[PDB]
DNA sequence: CTTG
DNA sequence: GGAAG
DNA sequence: CTTG
DNA sequence: GGAAG
């Protein structure tokens, strides 16, 4: 089956991800910003045993780390989500170049009527963060009864943060030039980590399919094969029905 | 002294108007319209014995008359004011001929700087209402420590409506006409009841008001002698101040 | 009085 | 709510 | 939690 | 006030 033919691809099978050929990344600031340091809402008993498993794993898989930092962005509750507005403000502005996707959909032909969609997960922390941008996503975490008060902060790209789903996006597209330019007969969408790849046959699509989870898998991305649709005449992507061209 | 020697145009010694040149005015309904009845709001004993002496003074001259019409619009509270607004609705439009100050003020050239300032007192009610139109304005007067109830209406043209200010301006500029002919050196400005005069020299200015004070009375219109600006080089007109041919 |  | 009729 |  | 981080 397609699980057990590409155990590094999935999600289920392959560990988190890691995108091995991806230079860390280094975060621009403003020309003018500075550290902001938000204090900690105190938050409810409830709210922290709900967040501190979640904490935990993302300490031991080495995607949050102890550290010192000049910022500071406040958690709220479950699980974690960051309010990095302050730090979103400082930090320089790139070009928006994830296409919305009715654009990306006009790239759908009608001769290829064969689908694979894949959707990637945890993708954002599959991309590394340089060392010295680090500091820039930093949290407070508190275990009272554990007696540890500090700050943590991010080694791979965060959630909440404004230039995630770009940066990811052209990260993809740099993994990904190779198999377009391997498999000119092949239509792939990227729609930052939701994929849509798309054949003239059930051969053709069942190839293509296994050549893209051998190469995600490769790189260090990861698919659900949970939501996968593979080498379907009908997918769900980005909200759409696609069927008989349609959509 | 200007009181003693034209006594019929001043409102003060001529009496009340009434622009005998005028036909009657005939007011047009919509091509839709139908007689609206509001019934009067009960208004308090001080609303009604402050009214009680202008309704007497206006049946007195006949400028109010005893009617009964199918038509009716309510008085408010002291001094009448009528609320026309639903006969407003239901009477023909008419296109707004009275130029704005700012654009009458205009024609006024530097040549001419000695002026005559006329305010014509009553103005509307200078001019007729065709018995055909009189029902349109009725409304109700009660009189309760006399024991009369019933509707009385106006016989000339009343304050509240929404066409008086363009039928009195085009009305007094068909009543002048003549004095423009026999007067090409005076320059006359008309916004509805306010009258300039404007002449080269204090001699020409005194003549021309002369003639025009003439003119006024002589046609039934009656100016204000309390706040004639009469043969000055600065006067107050239609809320600027007129000096040195500036503003 | 009702209709920024 | 105050400007209007 | 704050920021038609 | 609820959509967002």
């Amino acid at each position: 089956t397609w699980l057990s033919d590409f155990p590094q691809a999935w999600a289920e099978t392959g560990g988190m991800g890691l995108a091995v050929r991806q230079a860390p990344l280094i975060i621009p600031l403003k020309a003018t910003s500075t550290p902001v340091s938000i204090k900690q809402y105190p938050m409810s008993q409830e709210a922290r045993l709900g967040i501190k498993p979640h904490i935990q794993r993302l300490l031991d898989q080495g995607i949050l780390v102890p550290c010192q930092s000049p910022w500071n962005t406040p958690l709220l509750p479950y699980r974690p989500v960051q309010d990095l507005r302050e730090v979103n403000k400082r930090v320089e502005d790139i070009h928006p170049t994830v296409p919305n996707p009715y654009n990306l959909l006009s790239g759908l032909p009608p001769s290829h009527q064969w689908y694979t969609v894949l959707d990637l997960k945890d993708a954002f922390f599959c991309l590394r963060l340089h060392p010295t941008s680090q500091p820039l996503f930093a949290f407070e975490w508190r275990d009272p009864e554990m007696g540890i008060s500090g700050q943590l902060t991010w080694t791979r790209l965060p959630q909440g943060f404004k230039n995630s789903p770009t940066l990811f996006d052209e990260a993809l597209h740099r993994d990904l030039a190779d198999f377009r330019i391997q498999h000119p007969d092949l239509i792939l969408l990227q729609y930052v980590d939701d994929l849509l790849l798309a054949a003239t046959s059930e051969l053709d699509c069942q190839q293509g399919t296994r050549a893209l989870l051998q190469t995600l898998g490769n790189l260090g991305y990861r698919a659900s094969a949970k939501k996968a649709q593979i080498c379907q005449k009908q997918v769900k992507y980005l909200g759409y029905l696609l069927k008989e061209g349609q959509r």
